[PDB]
DNA sequence: GCGGCTGTCACCTGCTCATCGTGTTGTTCCCA
DNA sequence: TGGGAACAACACGATGACCTAAGAGGTGACAGCCGC
């Protein structure tokens, strides 16, 4: 398997793969259910229907193997051979293939320049076209064919002088004899009118006959190939004159004549000279054809496999029909497009045989393109062939495009065996690693293992005894199932798969019930809340498979996300609420001995049980040797003459009981905490014992946190009741006189002062201000100690806006149509909503739940596509010895002079490694080379730098790929990025992510377009695309002078560069806020007016080092003000696969064409080379792709298949003919093989 | 020869069932 | 096995002559065809 190439399907390929011919529209007999002979389903050319049988039954025997019957002509063999056996049917007229003619335009053809329309005339035969011209003949018989012409002519003026004569003798004949006779008053005049008409009508029709004569000698003499004849007269006029020495045809016969004479490298000649010397649009067109052209002329591949005359079936049990009960049969789509096609053929054949007519076959042989037109592709041309509904058909090549197609529903993702799924439930008393799984699923899933072990362990004689007990459910199949379920690995997943950690392997533990015990806090891994979600499960089976399970992907050593490196599976809502009753403080919470000292935490707790003591109250409480005290409080150590051992003896401390207990969670060694620990501080406390400690003990510790808050969760007191939302007594006063401020604004509208929006405008800020004051009101009033208070300020579960609501005030709403309503809803849930507050209030609810819908589906097609980029970019390298990196500001933010730690460290230069030593005071700070913590950003801050010089992915050069130092440290394992890392995939899954909650829209229209640049997730996909900004604003070429020479009819304005430069103007709109001044310097690299930077400005005039910072940034923007964090490699992951092509200028001497995109690594080997030669080398403009144009530029054309544009890919596949290499992981797991990541490196394998 | 605009190609998404136009031939049944 | 009758095949070609309803996507990317 070591590629896979596509090009041509000749004839005689075709029918080299064929066994037999289908002659016959028939499938099977209605009433023998049996296949027929020489027909679709057919037996004698396909294989056996019945496992060693044939059609007669003189060898349905068995005993007989792989011969040939000598009646019916069926071999003797296996039934599966109907899967692979093929056909083939001789048409008795060529048609074309739809896909390389009438297709997507750059793969059109254009070996004959021909446009759509005149190919649409020839091909369903409605205009002619001549395959040849004798001109050299035509040319020396043209003294002889032009005096035969003006003979004739001269003829033509001969007896038509003779008919002018009889015409006057009639005049003079007809005027005379009715004169004389009189029989009316207008004898003479009448006949004079009749005999002008006669005259008329000679006159008017020689002139039409010789002016046929004339056109049709002219066409003559003006004919060439490629030319049509729309009107079948003209061209019977041509034919009967001068025949003999062109040649015409219609329909694709034409086309295979053209292509079967016409040569390709004169051709390729011309379009080389025209593209070395074109203006305009005639050189892209020339170079567009030429790409076609050559791609044709370097492979062997012919083009004269783009007209066929042998149509290939696919074997029958690839599109079966099978008996529906009711006497009925379900076929396949493909049937029924054979059964047209195979119907024509013979028609048309029986026509032929007749000697019909050109216009019934004519009709026929049209009708027969139409139907493998159909057989291909049912839409693209007129309307599609629908089966039975109105529905259409289904075609050979819908059925690999789609979603739904075979790439992306059978090749990509399988249903599987050994898997199960069942709603989840809580189990709180669960180890980190452990999974409790249903009886009967357990059961279901071990079951070839269950049945081994109760064989061996003889509670069986046979299997298949074994199988008997184990379908009857035996109680010592239970004991044997509890046996066997221990030390093999379990793979839980959720539905939707955001990221890495939604498919967790656990030890599978024996649990009775019908649902899945999982871990309370690997609930967000999963986002799995027990509101009836569904777990599945799945049971790897090969000794390497769970070995992977249990040491990669076991829950334990999954405590990290890869998005940013914060801890995922720590401590939430009850626990955290009450991890923070325990070490909150105790104001509010009426102390009981306070300023007690204690020897131990023995006696705290007598006190505490004695109810003399408050787990939160003020006490000096000893600790003995081995307990570490708090980092804060050891510089006011114990004063004594003696050296006392901080770190090792026995002290004393001003604590809380709570704390005490809290402190014995976490392991020994660890510092001593002091502080309410509630949401946040829990967080850099697991992250510290993380990054500190070794993974089990980190594990222990989870444990232990998630026993104690839940214990202590039960305790706390939390507990909602309509008391405890408490509606501020601010608020009344505050909404009547901001109420009473309405009134009079109403009243100075209804009273005609101001205009509706005027009134609407000022009632929105006055209760805007209304509703900000009793939110701070709300928020003064409560206690530190009220339920909601605890579990929102622990960060449990909760926000402020939502307490206002439910306490305060609601507020204004989203109107329809995206507005604000004037009047808002001056009520609380708790006082309750009217009916109309509530009418109003259920708008937004809609437009929400609707976003929702609409936004999961679109962050997951930002995903595939993000995925298909980035993937195959994996970790190659152990170390390029590169030097570059990036100049990240360190600490930056010197307001008053003071340099702090900037305030995105964690995302930005966080996990990079250094280029290369620092020194500031000559001495190394931060050696090369090393993990950068926080502990080196202390250093650096501390000693006043404000950069710092990162390796990078964007700046390493490594012969292959990336290399681990470069990237940094992985954000989900902690340690070194290790060699075969899917990067690509892992960045792409922390992007997609937070897709789902990024919900940045326009809350109101605000009467704002243009203005308002797309937002959210529409922007990320508009900077991630390249797409250029909806609001784009101009970036000036080059420092300048700019000033405005505004047009009434059209806004502009105009910079004029100083340093003799060449001026640049841009069309602006009047609405246009400018942000630069009139005459006023402006730089090379800024912006003029309001709005979003192109991204191929920033990659233009400035450079790229700022179109990756620029889109960085810019995406980092929506992604940082929504609160989402995400390390900035993700994003540059992708901004490094969009910028790994340039357009090449100047390229004949490259030897290679301008334009097409060169990989930069292409540009720069080829330029090497011809400079090697001696020729000078190329020219390159950096170029920034999309994701959708820079996955399908793939050199794999499996993987650029399988994402989009399948009929596309497949077709340019097949005109360059050019393989796939099985290197890739897509395009290893269509092949089903070991990817080129992971453990499946050849190094691991 | 070079623009607009104007379509055309990509993507994103999901259990009922109505007749002719005549007349004849040969097999294949159904009854007895 | 006789007649009595059901389907699958066939061969011809009854003085008169035309659809049908269904049917609101949206957004990019681009190359033609038509206009200057
Ligand atoms: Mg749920
Ligand atoms: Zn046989
Ligand atoms: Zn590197």
């Amino acid at each position: 398997f070591d590629e896979l190439r596509i090009g041509l399907a000749t004839a005689d390929d075709i029918r080299q793969w064929s066994h037999g011919e289908v002659k016959k529209p028939e499938t099977i007999n209605y009433r023998t259910l049996k296949p027929e002979k020489d027909g679709l389903f057919c037996e004698k050319i396909f294989g056996p229907t019945r496992d060693w049988e044939c059609y007669c039954g003189k060898y349905k025997r068995v005993r007989f193997k792989g011969i040939i019957c000598e009646r019916c002509g069926v071999e003797v063999t296996r039934a599966k051979v109907r899967r692979e056996r093929m056909g083939h049917i001789e048409l008795a007229a060529p048609v074309t293939h739809i896909w390389y003619f009438k297709g997507v335009p750059s793969r059109l053809g254009y070996l004959l320049d021909l446009a759509p329309k005149d190919l649409e005339k020839v091909i369903y035969f409605a205009a002619y076209m001549i395959t040849f011209v004798d001109e050299e003949r035509r040319t020396r018989d043209l003294p002889s064919l032009e005096a035969h012409v003006s003979v004739e002519r001269q003829q033509i003026e001969q007896r038509r002088d003779s008919d002018l004569e009889a015409r006057a003798k009639k005049l003079e004949t007809d005027l005379a004899e009715l004169e004389a006779e009189g029989a009316k008053a207008d004898v003479r005049r009448k006949v004079r009118e009749g005999a002008e008409r006669e005259m008329k009508q000679l006159r008017d029709r020689a002139q039409r006959e010789i002016d046929r004569l004339d056109e049709v000698w002219n066409r003559f003499k003006n004919l060439k190939v490629q030319d049509l004849e729309g009107d079948e007269l003209l061209y019977r006029e041509l034919r009967d004159r001068f025949g003999t020495y062109f040649d015409g045809s219609m329909g694709a016969a034409a086309l295979q004549k053209r292509l079967e004479s016409f040569d390709l490298d004169e051709e390729a000649e011309r379009l080389r000279e025209i593209i070395r010397t074109g203006k305009g649009q005639k050189k892209t067109r020339a170079l567009k054809r030429l790409k076609v052209v050559s791609a044709f002329l370097q492979t062997s591949n012919s083009p004269k496999g783009m007209v066929l005359d042998c149509v290939p079936v696919i074997p029958p049990d690839l599109r079966p029909m099978v008996q529906l009960d009711g006497g009925r049969f379900a076929t396949s789509d493909l049937n029924d497009l054979y059964r047209r096609v195979i119907n024509r053929n013979n028609r048309l054949k029986r026509l032929l045989d007749l000697g019909a007519p050109e216009i019934i076959v004519n009709n026929e042989k049209r009708m027969l393109q139409e139907a493998v037109d159909a057989l291909f592709d049912n839409g693209r041309r007129g309307r599609p062939v629908t089966g039975p509904g109105n529905r259409p058909l289904k075609s050979l090549s819908d059925m690999l495009k789609g979603k739904q197609g075979r790439f992306r529903q059978n090749l990509l993702g399988k249903r599987v065996d050994y898997s199960a799924r069942s709603v989840i439930v809580v189990g709180p008393q669960l180890k980190l690693h452990q999974c409790g799984l249903p009886k009967a699923m357990a059961l279901e899933l071990f079951k070839p293992f269950v049945m081994k072990r109760l064989v061996d362990l003889n509670h069986a004689q046979n299997i298949k005894s074994a199988k008997r007990m184990v379908e009857r459910g035996r109680t010592v199949v239970y004991d044997v199932l509890e046996e066997v379920i221990a030390e093999h690995p379990v793979l839980l997943n959720r539905a939707p798969t955001l990221h890495r950690l939604g498919i967790q392997a656990f030890e599978p533990q024996l649990v009775e019930g019908k649902a899945i015990q999982i871990h309370p806090l690997v609930c967000t891994a999963f986002n799995a809340d027990f509101d009836g979600d569904q777990m599945a499960v799945h049971l790897p089976l090969s000794a390497e498979a769970q070995a992977e399970a249990r040491i990669l992907m076991l829950s334990s050593n999954n405590i990290l996300k890869p998005a940013d490196g914060r801890p995922v599976t720590m401590p939430t809502q009850d626990m955290v609420l009450g991890l923070f009753f325990l070490t909150t403080d105790s104001e509010g919470r009426s102390p009981k001995g306070e300023g007690r000292a204690f020897g131990s935490s023995a006696e705290a707790i007598m006190a505490f049980d004695a109810g003399d003591l408050t787990l939160q109250a003020k006490i000096d409480i000893r600790f003995p040797v081995g307990t570490i005290p708090p980092r804060g409080f050891e510089p006011p150590a114990r004063e004594e003459g003696e050296p006392e051992w901080q770190q090792g003896d026995t002290f004393t401390l001003k604590t809380t009981l709570g704390r005490a207990l809290f402190n014995e969670l976490l392991p020994e060694d660890y510092p001593f905490v002091d502080y309410e620990v509630g949401k946040k501080q829990l967080s850099e406390i697991v992250n510290d014992l993380a990054e500190r400690y070794p993974k089990v003990i980190v594990a222990a510790t989870l444990d232990n946190l998630k026993a104690a808050g839940f214990f202590w969760a039960t305790r706390s007191g939390v507990t909602v009741a309509i008391s405890d939302i408490v509606v501020p007594d601010a608020k009344k006063e505050i909404v009547k006189g901001y109420e009473g401020q309405d009134e009079k604004v109403q009243k100075q509208y209804e009273r005609g002062l101001i205009t509706k929006e005027e009134r609407t405008q000022e009632l929105i800020a006055i209760w805007t201000k209304a509703t900000n004051e009793v939110a701070e009101a709300m928020n003064d009033n409560f206690p530190k100690t009220n339920p909601v208070s605890m579990m929102v300020n622990s960060g449990a579960r909760g926000n402020m806006m939502q307490m206002r609501q439910i306490a305060g005030m609601r507020g204004l709403v989203s109107n329809a149509k995206n507005e604000t309503i004037p009047r808002p809803i001056k009520a609380s849930f708790r006082e309750g909503l009217s009916v109309l507050e509530y009418f109003i209030s259920t708008h937004g609810a809609r437009k929400g739940l609707a976003d929702t819908a609409l936004r999961t589906a679109d962050s997951g097609y930002l995903t595939r596509r993000l995925v298909d980029v980035s993937q195959d970019v994996i970790i190659r390298e152990e170390d390029c010895g590169t030097e570059r990196g990036l100049k990240l500001p360190i600490a930056t933010r010197d307001a008053d002079g003071t340099l702090r730690k900037a305030e995105d460290v964690e995302t930005s230069v966080y996990a990079r490694m250094l280029a290369e030593d620092v020194v500031i005071d000559g001495k190394v700070i931060a050696p090369a080379n090393v993990d950068l913590g926080d502990v080196l950003i202390d250093a650096l801050v501390a000693h006043g730098v404000e950069e710092v010089k990162t390796r990078s992915i964007l700046t390493c050069e490594s012969q292959v790929g990336t290399c681990a130092m470069c990237y940094g440290r992985s954000l989900a394992t902690g340690k070194l990025v290790d060699i075969g890392e899917a990067v690509g995939i892992i960045a792409a899954q922390s992007i997609g992510e937070p897709g789902t909650q990024l919900t940045m829209r326009t809350f109101h229209t605000g009467g704002v377009a243009g203005d308002d640049i797309t937002q959210g997730l529409p922007r990320v996909v508009e900077l991630f695309e390249a797409r250029t900004p909806k609001g784009v604003a101009p970036i000036s070429e080059a420092s300048g002078r700019v000033r405005i020479e505004e047009t009434e009819k059209t806004k502009k304005i105009v910079v004029t560069p100083d340093d003799g430069s060449d001026e640049t103007a841009f069309p602006i709109s009047k609405r246009a806020r400018l942000l630069v001044g009139e005459g006023d310097h402006v730089e090379v690299g800024q912006k003029l007016t309001v709005g979003a930077t192109n991204p191929h400005d920033v990659l233009r005039i400035l450079g790229q080092r700022a179109v990756q910072v620029h889109l960085v940034g810019e995406v980092q923007k929506v992604y940082n003000s929504q609160g989402v964090s995400i390390h900035d490699k993700h994003i540059e992951i992708i901004i490094r696969q969009m910028l790994r092509r340039v357009t090449i200028i100047e390229s004949g001497d490259a030897e290679l064409l301008p334009g097409e995109l060169v990989e930069r690594t292409k540009f720069e080997t080829e330029n090497r080379r011809v400079v090697q030669e001696g020729g000078h080398p190329a020219s390159g403009r950096p170029q920034l792709m999309g994701i959708t144009k820079a996955s399908l530029a793939t050199e794999s054309w499996l993987s650029a298949a399988s994402f989009q544009e399948t009929t596309r890919v497949l077709t340019d596949a097949a005109i360059n003919a050019k393989s796939d290499s099985l290197i890739g992981l897509k395009e290893n797991v269509i092949i089903g093989k070991l990817i080129p990541a992971g453990t499946g490196l050849s190094r691991y394998r």
